[PDB]
């Protein structure tokens, strides 16, 4: 409710890890969620992740195609014996490097961004990817979500507009905050023209 909290919870909440995998196949697909087959191997057992999206989006992709992951969980199972299933939204890309530039204001005060700070090399990405990367360093960099921080509003705009609210606090866990991801939205790289970036106290 108040800004120390929110400030605790998002920066608990995107300390999460990401997971990254460019080339993994679809073992199954349903009307709103995909499963990998197995991606590697966690704490001795065979890893999975379920992709949870809009039917629009899950529409996108059937059994057996390969397809490349980039998102944040929510959720874990370990009930399956020699195995683990993480829970995530959208963040896949058809199987298949580039700087974004990047505009920064804090409080009103423009602030220059590095060159390359925001990239990614794939030519479909994922809202999701570009907003956890931005997240990633506003949270190094200028204390977004850091304690001390008197920040309690913000936003990052794709300029092709599409958008996320950086203290968008939902039912204050995973599951609703990263949801915001389960349409699954991607942008071709090269129309993406910059990010546009707002925090402010």
């Amino acid at each position: 409710g108040l800004e120390v909290d929110n400030n605790s919870l998002l920066r608990n909440i995107y300390s999460t890890i990401v997971y990254e995998y460019s080339d993994i196949v679809i073992d199954f697909k349903t009307s709103h969620n995909l499963v990998t087959k197995k991606l590697d191997v966690r704490d001795a057992r065979d890893f999975f992740i379920n992709s949870e999206m809009d039917e629009y989006a899950a529409n996108d992709f059937k059994t057996g195609d390969k397809i490349a992951v980039f998102s944040v969980p929510f959720d874990w199972n370990y009930l399956s014996k020699g195995k683990v299933t993480a829970y995530t939204y959208g963040g896949i890309t058809p199987y298949q490097p580039k700087n974004i530039p990047v505009n920064l204001w804090i409080n009103g005060k423009q602030i220059s961004v590095p060159y390359n700070e925001i990239s990614t090399n794939k030519t479909t990405v994922t809202a999701q990817e570009i907003d956890l990367k931005v997240r990633k360093f506003l949270i190094a960099q200028h204390q977004l979500y850091s304690s001390g921080s008197s920040y309690k509003s913000g936003r990052l705009v794709f300029h092709t507009k599409y958008s996320f609210d950086l203290f968008y606090v939902g039912y204050r866990d995973k599951e609703s905050i990263f949801k915001v991801y389960k349409d699954n939205k991607s942008f071709n790289i090269d129309k993406i023209g910059h990010l546009d970036i707002e925090i402010d106290s």
